[PDB]
């Protein structure tokens, strides 16, 4: 029983992580093998990244590995991320993958400083290619990261703070998520949708919990939920997530489109002053993959 | 900026994760040093205790370090708890103390099942001495803990699942936290109060974040707050939680009193449609400690 923002266990991913400077400049590396991957911004003091990475040599790259500096031996620039190859490869590297995820799906985020773990939560990618992250002045170069059987699936390095206080950053391929560039400009995030599928999977981990207040007789069309759902800035719902949602449909034994009608008399009525799963707000941050981890 | 639940790095408690397996009753353990702690309700199958591990010798306790088995050279009971003695030291054991929180106090949790780290939360000490974590069958042995600099202060070993579906367990001494015992009764969770000191700190933890909506231009007394907060089912303010308020208080320049004065209106009049770090209810689970962690 019981329902919590729930982080992969994150001490495969804690042994990857360096501290790289460069002039003034400390922040945040991942250290895989012989490569340390970091955000290419390290090397700014508008810029010609490629013009100020001819300008450096590899001595100017120092590399911290908790008490133990890494030689590196080699730079060179991937999309937004630098690689330095160092002589020593990291004895903890996991079993990992480089994915991209997609909007609407979650993450742990391993929140470092100085190259040394502070803290671990878990995090969505919102529609519009944000992250409701929490992040201060030297965290750039922090990964987010999903974990299955013994494999780390990286998929997010941390680059910078949007003016709402949201969050951008790259895959570890160094290509941004979202309209975003590691230049100074006016950029801000877009506007942002409530992640349907997510919000249904969260109703049905609450049936599974023992909140039943929303619960009621009636079932609605597809069609007719997804006009509901543009009204309220939800994003349509699809047979594919319909379709994903079936275990939990038959777990509970409430059909998907019986949930939907639920959804609906929330979105127009609100919950008069009840709860669900703590909340007083529909919450949208959990995948039907979270709620079956961890409700069963 | 941003304000999460986040958990501290799991990595030094997930190398002292084990399996411990006696009867047909498997669960988790915790290694340190030469020793496996592990709830001593894994010799059951009312109980007297003492003559239930009397009756048992070393070869009935499996223990499985990953894929290694710990064979185990002594067993002998510590209060709620199963100390069994193995030939060999766990090589990860990290810097560790047994420490009992409070009440109001957070910490982490790595919740585990058959020895194998599943995931990382954050939880709160129920004024009530419950916890409201995230646990199904299997759980118990998984423990809580705080971490500073390279130091783990274990504070909580799961045990049990209450009624209304909260938590309940020991200290790492074998103590329960709370009225709560390790056999079968129909013991239930008393009542809850919200821990105002907490709530206070998340306001704070709000306006740093840029949430100011709630703010006042007016001051209370302590003694008049205090009696709003008993209205509210929320525990006394002392000078010693303002006082521990004090760098927030100064860092924002509200007093801790001015807020109080927002606390009193928020309890008097909801948010009215508003809300404060992304939550529509008065978030209880972080510490002044949590805010200034995360915040600075």
């Amino acid at each position: 029983s019981g329902f919590r923002k729930m982080a992969f266990p994150s001490g495969k991913v804690e042994g990857c992580m360096v501290q790289v400077t460069c002039g003034t400049t400390t922040l945040n590396g991942l250290w895989l093998d012989d490569v340390v991957y970091c955000p290419r911004h390290v090397i700014c003091t508008n810029p010609n990244y490629e013009d100020l990475l001819i300008r450096k040599s590899n001595h100017n790259f120092l590399v911290q590995a908790g008490n133990v500096q890494l030689r590196v031996i080699g730079h060179s620039m991937q999309n937004c991320v630098l690689k330095l190859k160092v002589d020593t490869a990291n004895p903890k590297t996991p079993k990992y993958k480089f994915v991209r995820i997609q909007p609407g799906q979650t993450f742990s985020v391993l929140a470092c400083y100085n190259g040394s773990p502070s803290g671990v939560y878990q995090c969505a990618m919102r529609p519009n290619f944000t992250i409701k992250g929490s992040f201060l002045n030297g965290s750039c170069g922090s990964v987010g990261f999903n974990i299955d059987y013994d494999c780390v699936s990286f998929c997010y390095m941390h680059h910078m703070e949007l003016p709402t206080g949201v969050h951008a950053g790259t895959d570890l391929e160094g290509n941004f998520y979202g309209p975003f560039v590691d230049r100074q400009t006016a950029q801000a995030a877009g506007t942002d949708t409530t992640i349907t599928v997510n919000v249904l999977a969260w109703l049905y981990a609450a049936v599974i919990n023992g909140d039943r207040w929303f619960l009621n007789r009636f079932t609605t069309t597809l069609n007719d939920f997804n006009l509901v759902a543009m009204k309220y800035n939800y994003e349509p719902l699809t047979q594919d997530h319909v379709d994903i949602l079936g275990p939990l449909s038959a777990q509970t034994g409430i059909a998907v489109l019986d949930m939907c009608a639920s959804l609906k008399e929330l979105l127009q009525n609100g919950m008069n002053g009840r709860t669900i799963l703590g909340s007083a707000l529909l919450e949208d941050e959990f995948t039907p993959f979270d709620v079956v981890r961890q409700c069963s």
